[PDB]
């Protein structure tokens, strides 16, 4: 059937009357009623049961052995559906197909089923999703923290052209992934005051919110090894919640806990945007503060907590512990950690930092100024009174080094200040990061230079030591093997299986590059992958599309700096000329935008209605035919990209040069044999200099091209002068020929382009459909196209996270990866 | 071991198997990181999965033989812990007993982790529960129907003597009893207005709340049929409830749904008691309206959704239906029935009528003003606008049937009316129940006479067929069996086992009365029980009491009727007299008072203070000795009760004449084997009429004599006047002597006592204590006092809830009840 394991005999017969005893104990149906969706639950809880013996004895070794332990803190964790990524890792999904065949159900059916886990926004929540299944897989005493948003990123809906946002309610049904666990319940202090006493300064006065922790598994690719992944949930005490008294109302004071449970509502919908929300600093501080009281209980017992030096001494902290910041968002954890070490276990403040910044490392992913979080002192001064003190005195002693480096330098000091003054005095967080950790680093090497010679200039001239790059990278397993199997597979024929964790090897697809059969089947299942999603396409969403046509895509969250505005451009471009020459022959195309807009954002919402608006026109124009359709993908998630992406052939990745860190939806297009157009910024030029320069549609701006232009001055009018082109469609937009009920509907992106273009979209117009010229030539060129996307894949390999991962253990967190099975998962009852 | 069962061979070996299975698999634990909790949840999911087999086949059963399905509509259901209550149902207590004994594990110490199931206050709430294990022991097809509240009754804290609430969050660590069913989940509407159109009225524009339901087990006793309790979660749509746009905020509309979902949060701490408050009308109404179209969607299949006439003919559902309101509470379910029929299904109103009187059926609860129902019109107008209308109507043709009946009495016309006028108008919803009713009953004989001769005097005159009496009972089952071992042993070491299903059979005990071993016996568990629960208050609430004593308690909502207050005056008489005479002997005593106050009741919690207060003084007296403790039984619930009552030996029911309908506590007291102290007011006349006046401490006014001088009018200065022993006690508490740091502390009560006593409690004074003396007198003789102890649990039989429900089965509902074992449990899988 494939290499999705094998169907034993005992096995299939083993998982059926355990998904029959599920559907009968645990769901309490019987076959004459169950549905779908019952069916979902009782295979996942069946599925479920595999991996609770391995969790079991990965947790327990790790007690044992007491390795250094990886804490990965983030606000966010785009996990996805969980069911057959389980069923893979597990070497589970052919014994479950035939299983579930058995007893007369599809279940590739029941796994559309299952809700996606989306508590991310796009491409730092997915990172840290695929980070936790590379360190499952290279064996690291790994645990991710964060909150358990009851409420995802929203749904989004399109009515009328226009995007409507709707709660995600995941957990409507239940989650049979996760495991509540009360018993480790932990208290969160807000509020409240300093007092100065005789031995010490006291956090006082505080409100309490209680953190409850669920637990969810993150199996490695079978090596018998599961994580966890520790969500926490804001519970109010039963006490002042209620017990503060003398007259409110007692109703009033049970209905009123719903306020501090409200912190772990509701996940913001920012993608690098900073929004100074107090509900949204609360967050931060709730994560940060539940997560380390866990890791130094957990440090207090290693093998300390039974003897070694015997004196609770933290010096060996750091050798034990490893927290890896997710960019600014747990930064709190910095000064919380001072402020534990200090405050409650008496340690002198240099011998605190010393620890503290050891233990700690910040990774950054972007340069853009409004993504950075700089936090009103007022409300740091509020909230969290004792941590403002601390980070003061910590700029305080850093400044003074700064000073004694670079005497006389005073613009340098309040440069590098972590205090901005001004209207509001704020702390910029990104400079508490970098004073308080051992490691700093960008996410691609172009953004991780730019770091280094801009925004942290100061930074790396102070302590160039601290500085680094880490490449991102994808998990093979979800981003090839779970979505592609027919890719995976044809793969497997000729190389072996080995490469799903040791993706390099697909470097040896390189000698079939001329083979005959393997051209063939390479084209083969990208046919049938475009043919399933043009299914599902009239399936779910309704009005046909042609597969034969290239599939353009571009999807990602809609932003200003990704230029979805570019790609409008280019369409209305194709359109213009097959109304000029309709009778001349042009290669058809589907152009599928997808992605979604913050609320709050109006010009990305602006830009949704464009699209729709293009779609209109084009796509019942009866002269332009099946040659040009513009489809917007609607509710953009994973489980959308893993349809989309394996049906492509042409990945859109063009951002203005130097404002896109890395990205990661690049590298999941190159491995699922899909050719990229797109510029050189963030990791799309080491993906080009992997794959070869030829084998990669790059044009536009380069960096420096773009510095030159700025120093200069953006005109871009000069650019609609010059080109009749453009000018046709600028005009076209502003005249209603796109929107004939409301013709100035587009006059603010209009207005935008045409004098605040952050973006420069018209200075990369010319080489960006000149390019798109080329790629229309190469299609035309089955074979060549082919042997090109076998030089992608091929070359791919670099950007697996597994790659990343085992950088980072060696780099930073000082711990060596393992591809060593665990001792199995045999049943064991101590 | 007792007869909790038979500890079977391959029984014992299949629970601890399956107990070990959980606690891996559900709980993901090894044992050697279980807790006493965890060990509680393996071994309640293991109870829980016998009776999961019984539940689908009895409910598949009910779908098959399609007989008339009884609805019993509550707003509290008092359920308590239910681990053991299900071992004695399913005669799994000794199995469960020696297995977990052979995992090394005490059960008792488990039983005691499980969090009680506090979804009501007192009476009405626990006569809910005790039918529903009736109703399923008599193997009816009946359901129960309620809200789900996350916060049930508070947690009382008795600080400084005051109580202090505190919230019961009940779910906390989860619930392994009930069973989320998403799918069935219905919508409610709220607001709107009335539109008139054409063909009929429509409810047009209003809010939606959906109504979420949870199903939880409710077997009956050693039958194999297993009822079901439907408690309804309000959750909020994710449309409108985010949909209503044009701004507000995204953020902020997420967080509002904790708007339509604080509907089902807390249940109001009322006894006897009516606020008018919003969200208890929107609770009200919630619960009506979505349990009624589970009622009809039932109805549409049952054999009328395959053919039958063909054509929906609800001509038919009062043959099918019969649904039973738990006070005026669910009383809406009248006029949304109407709706239903009407304005959805359209028939004819008069149709619609005959249909809805022949299916409803009200159960009256109390008799005092305060605790009726009578809604302002200006909230149910704004609320429910069409249920207004439909009330009108009802009301309109009603008092036209009036009219015609009593020509001229237009004073009867007023008096009858559902609509109140003066201040602000007022629906009187007992007025509705009783007009679209077929049958009206009280709950203790007296009680039934009184609504008849008093309250509903008019209504009665008009149809006097509707008026019915059903005497309340208890369960034999948790109120002995359960709660007392020990008694049930040697009773069925008598006459066998059949009593508990038939508790008539308890006369036969009659004939052991001079039966020198059983006294010995009865007297013997009496004092191993109260030696147990002596223990229990040393280990639990800490500080010493005499098991030799007698134990004097009183148990119940704290209230100005119950008088607790009266044995209040008692017990500081009992004190007194022993400061006159120190050295004169008494029978020693330990009086017991618990219970809690309404929030709001200042007057219930004044008493409280007081109880604590007298403790204060006596306690602490050394002249005393252990002659007389006053102790104050904190946070009396369920799970207390079924502690304390085993242990009683006189239990306190001093209500004033006329105002305790029933009762129910005294029953359980009376079972249990303890005597009976009181008025002749509820069911205390029908338990004296059964045991014989000889064997009963009855005392003061009766009904007759209350209102004999309330013509005269109550004046309490002249009792006041004439008992110097009455006098020095109110000079005691005016003087501070029980409140030395606040000497005025008690004015109000004092005041009251003597100024505002609605409850007469001076006229009772002298005929109570003069009574008590003869209860000690009897206790001197052992002997005696066991052989008239014998004399009420023989004769306590009439006081079961199996004769209770067997009576409204067939004199109002219309069905058979049956002791029909179902076929077994056994497997099965169609
Ligand atoms: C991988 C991924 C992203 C990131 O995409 P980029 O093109 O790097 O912005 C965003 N959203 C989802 C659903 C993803 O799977
Ligand atoms: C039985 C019971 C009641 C009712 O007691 P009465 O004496 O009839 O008021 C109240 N609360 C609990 C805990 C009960 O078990
Ligand atoms: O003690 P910590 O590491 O917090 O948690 C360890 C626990 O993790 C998971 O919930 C699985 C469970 O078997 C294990 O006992
Ligand atoms: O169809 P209704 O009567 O609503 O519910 C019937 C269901 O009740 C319970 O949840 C047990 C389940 O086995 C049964 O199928």
């Amino acid at each position: 059937i494939s290499v999705r394991g094998l169907a034993g005999v005992e096995n299939v017969t083993e998982l059926k009357k355990n998904f029959n005893r599920h559907l009968h104990f645990t769901l309490v149906k019987d076959r004459n009623v169950a549905t779908p969706r019952d069916y979902y639950f009782a295979l996942a809880h069946t599925v479920r049961d595999h991996l609770v013996g391995r969790w079991i004895r990965t947790q327990q070794h790790y007690y044992e052995k007491d390795p250094k332990r990886i804490y990965y803190l983030s606000l966010e964790f785009y996990m996805g559906r969980t069911l057959q990524n389980t069923m893979v890792n597990l070497a589970l999904e052919n014994a479950c197909d035939e299983a579930t065949y058995q007893l007369g159900l599809d279940m590739e059916e029941l796994e559309e089923i299952e809700e996606d886990a989306g508590l991310g926004n796009g491409g730092l929540g997915r990172l840290a999703a695929c980070f936790l299944d590379s360190m499952a897989t290279l064996g690291l005493a790994a645990y991710g923290y964060g909150i358990r948003y009851e409420f995802g990123i929203f749904n989004q809906k399109i009515c009328g052209g226009w995007q409507m946002e709707e709660a995600d309610d995941w957990l409507r049904y239940g989650n049979p992934w996760e495991k509540a666990r009360p018993e480790f319940t932990l208290p969160v202090h807000f509020y409240g005051r300093v007092e100065h006493t005789s031995q010490g300064a006291k956090w006082v006065d505080t409100q309490v919110v209680l953190a409850m922790p669920y637990d969810t598994p993150v199996p490695g690719y079978r090596n018998n090894v599961v994580n966890t992944m520790r969500l926490w949930s804001a519970k109010a005490p039963n006490d002042f919640n209620l017990k503060d008294f003398n007259v409110g109302g007692y109703i009033q004071a049970v209905l009123d806990r719903n306020l501090a449970e409200n912190i772990s509502r509701v996940l913001y919908p920012n993608d690098n945007f900073f929004e100074g929300k107090e509900l949204r600093l609360k967050q931060e501080y709730f994560v940060v503060a539940a997560t380390l009281q866990d890791i130094i209980r957990r440090f207090k017992s290693s093998k300390f907590g039974c003897r070694d030096p015997v004196r609770t001494n933290f010096d060996a902290f750091p050798d034990k512990v490893a927290i890896q910041l997710n960019d600014t968002h747990p930064s709190l954890a910095i000064p919380e950690l001072m402020r534990v070490l200090v405050d409650l276990e008496r340690l002198d403040w240099d011998k605190a930092w010393e620890v503290t910044v050891k233990t700690c490392a910040y990774t950054n992913h972007t340069v853009i100024p409004e993504a950075l979080e700089r936090w009103p002192v007022h409300l740091l001064e509020t909230l969290l009174p004792r941590h403002l003190q601390i980070i003061y005195e910590i700029n305080q002693r850093f400044l003074n080094r700064v000073a004694a480096a670079f005497p006389g330098d005073v613009d340098r000091l309040r440069r590098m200040s972590l205090v901005e003054e001004g209207a509001v005095k704020r702390i910029n967080m990104a400079h508490l990061c970098i004073a308080g950790s051992h490691a700093v680093n960008g996410v691609a090497r172009i953004h991780s230079e730019i770091l280094k010679k801009t925004i942290f200039k100061d930074f790396y001239e102070l302590e160039p030591h601290k500085f680094q790059n880490k490449t991102n990278g994808i998990t093979p397993r979800r981003w090839l093997v779970l979505c592609n199997p027919g890719l995976a597979e044809i793969i497997a024929e000729r190389i072996g299986e080995e490469y799903i964790s040791d993706l390099d090897q697909l470097r040896k697809l390189l000698s079939y590059v001329d083979d005959e059969a393997f051209i063939r089947d390479v084209a083969k299942v990208k046919q049938e992958n475009k043919l399933k999603f043009a299914a599902y396409l009239e399936r779910e969403y309704k009005v046909h599309i042609n597969p034969n046509s290239l599939f353009d895509v571009q999807v990602k969250r809609i932003h200003e700096y990704k230029r979805q505005l570019l790609n409008c451009l280019h369409v209305i471009t194709l359109y213009n000329r097959i109304k000029k020459e309709p009778n001349k022959f042009v290669v058809p195309r589907t152009v599928m935008i997808g992605g979604k807009a913050a609320p709050g954002y109006h010009m990305a919402k602006m830009i949704i209605k464009l699209i729709t608006a293009i779609g209109d026109v084009v796509n019942h124009d009866p002269v332009v035919g099946d040659r040009l359709r513009v489809i917007f993908l609607e509710n953009y998630r994973v489980s959308l990209a893993e349809k989309v992406i394996p049906a492509a052939d042409l990945s859109e990745q063009i951002s203005t040069a130097g404002t896109e860190a890395s990205g990661t939806g690049n590298m999941k297009f190159m491995l699922n044999g899909a050719l990229t157009i797109g510029t050189m910024d963030g990791a799309n030029v080491e993906m080009a200099e992997e794959a070869g320069e030829e084998n990669f549609f790059i044009f536009g701006m380069r960096v420096e091209d773009v510095d030159r232009l700025d120093q200069r001055g953006y005109n871009a009018q000069e650019y609609y002068d010059r080109i009749p082109e453009l000018r046709q469609i600028i005009e076209q937009l502003s005249s209603g020929f796109f929107s004939p009920k409301q013709p100035d509907l587009f006059k603010d992106i209009v207005n935008m382009l045409m004098h605040h273009d952050r973006f420069k979209v018209f200075a990369d117009y010319e080489e960006y459909v000149k390019c798109q010229e080329r790629v229309s030539a190469l299609y035309k060129n089955p074979r060549e196209w082919t042997r090109m996307v076998i030089r992608n894949i091929a070359t791919s390999g670099k950007f697996s996270s597994d790659r990343t991962i085992a950088q980072y253990a060696r780099e930073i967190w000082g711990v060596e990866p393992s591809r060593q099975r665990l001792p199995a998962p045999d049943e064991k009852i101590p």
